[PDB]
């Protein structure tokens, strides 16, 4: 976690690991330039913040929405770390086990959840993120302890709310997709879900989320 000599964390696969769906070129820019830059700038800004955790810096700098200078950088480092963990070579398909059950419990069906997640991703105007998060007051009316789809602008993530545990994200900043899809953000989102998403990753987060909100 902490901001010592913090370094950029590589994705959990080689930069060509997601070919042909997300290009090596996209990885090289998105991770090697954008993500790297957030890391470098955060380190320059980070001070009373020195040696604090990424998440602590994020929640404090959000400042109820009147954000402090380190917020954008800290939140984007975390968001991109999380984003790389959300995908895998040979990803896609459907979740299983408790994640699938909960998704069916809260959205009726996986397909309904998929459509809701894709619409959130598609309609976030400008730069930002779409999320699947576990909503639980014990994290911080009885509904409560359930999955939600949320879209957020710019660097904002569900950690700043809170009572939300992020489970899945898709980056909808144009740099995430422009080299591969240009304007076609819906096709990108669709392909992300069909081919890239690591349901194993999302399931692990859900276990952590349930443990934390018990
Ligand atoms: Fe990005």
């Amino acid at each position: 976690k902490v901001n010592a000599k913090f370094e950029l964390k590589p994705p959990p696969y080689p930069l060509n690991g997601l070919e042909p769906v997300m290009s090596q070129q996209t990885l090289e820019f998105h991770w090697g330039k954008h993500h790297r830059t957030y890391v470098e700038n955060l380190k320059k800004q980070v001070t009373e913040l020195d040696g604090k955790s990424l998440e602590e810096i994020i929640v404090t700098a959000y400042n109820k929405g009147d954000i402090l200078p380190a917020f954008n950088n800290a939140a984007q480092v975390w968001n991109h770390d999380f984003f790389w963990e959300c995908m895998k070579p040979g990803g896609g398909g459907k979740p299983s086990g408790e994640l699938l059950e909960l998704i069916e419990r809260d959205f009726g069906s996986f397909e309904k959840f998929l459509d809701e997640f894709k619409a959130a991703a598609a309609t976030q105007f400008g730069s930002g993120w779409a999320w699947l998060a576990y909503k639980a007051s014990k994290l911080d009316a009885d509904e409560d302890n359930k999955l939600v789809v949320i879209k957020s602008p710019n660097a904002v993530n569900p950690l700043v709310w809170g009572g939300y545990y992020p489970l899945l994200t898709i980056d909808v900043w144009e740099h995430a997709y422009y080299l591969d899809f240009q304007n076609r953000r819906p096709d990108y989102i669709s392909v992300f879900m069909d081919k890239l998403v690591s349901w194993d990753a999302v399931s692990s987060r859900l276990e952590q989320a349930k443990a934390l909100s018990a």
